[PDB]
């Protein structure tokens, strides 16, 4: 039905990639070539699953075993949980940052007009 | 004084960009290739930078830094806004991880099936 400048519509520049790593099908040749619905869909659900924190290769993984297995929606559960998991790991990452700089900040003396900042000193040694 | 890939004991590969981005300074000696107060600078960028500051703002960063009286200050500031941003990125995962929770609050109790609520979701 659509011809890659169009079902960019999916909010992706016009992508080989994808289908040169397999996750996007190839499209048919119609008056000779060439058009990509169900791709249309596949391009959405991809889209999604990166705006929800799945990378490229996850997603390939994913879509590789819900692809040939019996029971999809029960794949699709576990991944999206493993996904949770992955999610609060990032997230107590940024955590321990946010602490290392508060304690950098706890640093710092009561007059801070001075050339020697404690934050400065600490992280150049 | 030191020498080139030796001050890649900083653990940065061989970097034009930062010199070539006015971050690091460099010499001309017998004629070396040189660059030790740019081990610190260097140290000191790469730190921020394992803390969440981009090049853009280290950019900035240093230009206000290196032209102030109160760098302590300065530096304070700038380390409570990185904070503040760790701060947002922390509640935008936070609000993706709930997207995902009730994502999967609507699959089914029996799940071997070809339908998956999931997927059907994301694809509208
Ligand atoms: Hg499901
Ligand atoms: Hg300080």
């Amino acid at each position: 039905f659509r011809i890659g400048e169009l079902a960019d519509k999916c909010g992706v520049n016009k992508e080989t990639i994808r289908y040169y790593e397999r996750l996007g099908l190839i499209p048919e040749p119609e008056e000779k070539g060439y058009r990509m619905q169900q791709t249309v869909d596949r391009l959405h659900f991809i889209k999604r699953m990166q705006e929800l924190g799945f990378t490229l290769n996850e997603i390939d993984k994913l879509l590789g075993v819900v692809d040939r297995d019996e029971a999809k929606c029960r794949d699709m559960y576990d991944f999206t949980i493993l996904k949770i998991e992955d999610i609060q790991r990032k997230i107590e990452d940024l955590k321990r940052i946010e602490r290392m700089l508060m304690d950098l900040k706890e640093r710092c003396p009561e007059n801070k007009d001075i050339y020697e900042c404690p934050i400065i000193e600490t992280l150049m040694k």
